[PDB]
């Protein structure tokens, strides 16, 4: 994101067209950290589930 930005600044290219890039990659980053703390939280309820487990669960 950091190059393309940097790319779109050599063209001079409008504003616009700043935020957009910057917004899609921002929200892709946004989808990539939620992801990985998806991964994250369950394994983290596996710990749960597995540390914190007894018969008639």
């Amino acid at each position: 994101l950091e190059a393309d930005l940097a790319e779109l600044e050599a063209e001079g290219a409008k504003a616009d067209a700043r935020r957009k890039v910057r917004d899609g990659g921002e929200r892709e980053m946004r989808q990539i950290r939620d992801r990985a703390q998806r991964e994250l939280d369950r394994l983290e309820d596996i710990w749960s589930t597995f540390t914190k487990l007894a018969p008639k669960q």
